[PDB]
């Protein structure tokens, strides 16, 4: 198993959901780089696995479930099963991890990438260990019900550029935004 990453698109007042939606119009390119990043694995004949609450499963629409390339795990402490589409279930983030290191899964996942939502980003990067976290940062305030949580800069290191990754500034509809990488070890 290769690193654990997040990945996220946050508007400038820290809004990442509304109504089980993104609280900005969609921006094509943006769920592209999202695709990309969480889809490509150098290692070979591996895939990566991506970690989501069941609420984030529930907003990716059905024509884009599962999250083709990858393996897909929902976290969830009411449901029996994973949901239609879905490939396995966990009841703790703890668990979805432990999960990756046994024999079912030891030796397919490359990367982890938690995709959301907001507690299952919080544990992570609160919890020690080496974490990277890649933000888009939406550069409009938005209205949202949901909110990322806070990056403590005495930890997470802002990355100066990343291979595969634009450091310029990003517009779609009108709206700008930039791509960014942080990383903590500890
Ligand atoms: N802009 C972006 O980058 C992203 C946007 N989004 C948006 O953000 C919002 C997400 O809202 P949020 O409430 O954060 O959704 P979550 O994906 O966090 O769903 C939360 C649910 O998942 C389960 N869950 C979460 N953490 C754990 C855990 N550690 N262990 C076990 N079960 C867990 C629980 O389900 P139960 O009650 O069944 O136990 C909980 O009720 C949505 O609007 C979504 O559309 C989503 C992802 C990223
Ligand atoms: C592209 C958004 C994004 N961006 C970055 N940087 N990190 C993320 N973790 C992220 O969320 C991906 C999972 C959440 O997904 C959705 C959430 C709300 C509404 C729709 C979707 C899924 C869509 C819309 C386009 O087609 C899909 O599949």
């Amino acid at each position: 198993v290769g690193s654990l990453n997040c990945i996220v698109a946050v508007s400038q007042n820290m809004g990442i959901g509304k109504n089980g939606d993104l609280p900005w119009p969609p921006l094509r390119n943006e769920f592209r780089y999202f695709q990309r990043m969480t889809t490509t694995s150098s290692v070979e004949g591996k895939q990566n696995l991506v970690i989501m609450g069941k609420k984030t499963w529930f907003s990716i629409p059905e024509k884009n479930r599962p999250l083709k390339g990858r393996i897909n795990l929902v976290l969830s402490r009411e449901l029996k099963e994973p949901p239609q589409g879905a490939h396995f279930l966990s009841r703790s983030l703890d668990d979805a991890l432990k999960l990756t290191e046994q024999p079912e899964l030891a030796n397919k996942v490359d990367m982890v990438w938690i995709v959301g939502g907001s507690s299952v980003y919080k544990e992570a990067m609160n919890h020690p260990g080496h974490l990277k976290l890649f933000v888009t940062r939406i550069m409009q305030d938005f209205e949202s019900d949901t909110f990322f949580p806070e990056i403590d800069l005495e930890k997470y290191k802002l990355l100066p550029e990343y291979p595969g990754v634009l450091s310029d500034v990003q517009e779609e509809k009108g709206i700008k935004y930039k791509f960014e990488v942080y990383e903590k070890n500890d």
